[PDB]
């Protein structure tokens, strides 16, 4: 594995519910991605590869409505496939040395508590 850990997050109840969106904490949104409240509202399309090699297509945007940076599109399908719940972890990595729009990005998760 040649990947740099970017950040993890404890999944909240709203991250797995019918709002079908993941909130990205501000300290990570405002480190690894280029958007802010002035950016075009469509945001950016990002691909995240999981450990099996499947690529998940997410949209990353800033929702002025809730003053939050969020992932949508494939996020809800990822929650449904992995059966995520509040208290689980979601984590993001990138190939070492990658940066910017073309970064090769990865997603992983942990269902908790550990058995």
């Amino acid at each position: 594995a040649d990947r740099e850990h970017m950040f993890d997050k404890v999944v909240t109840p709203s991250d797995v519910g019918k709002l079908n969106r993941l909130v990205i904490p501000k300290q990570h949104a405002e480190r690894f991605f280029p958007l802010d409240s002035s950016s075009n509202e469509k945001g950016l399309l990002l691909n995240f590869e999981d450990l099996t090699g499947k690529s998940w297509r997410f949209r990353y945007s800033y929702w002025n409505s809730s003053q939050s940076y969020v992932m949508t599109k494939g996020w809800s399908r990822f929650v449904k496939d992995k059966k995520l719940d509040a208290g689980d972890i979601v984590s993001f990595q990138r190939c070492v040395g990658d940066s910017g729009r073309d970064s090769r990005l990865f997603i992983d998760w942990r269902r908790r508590p550990k058995v």
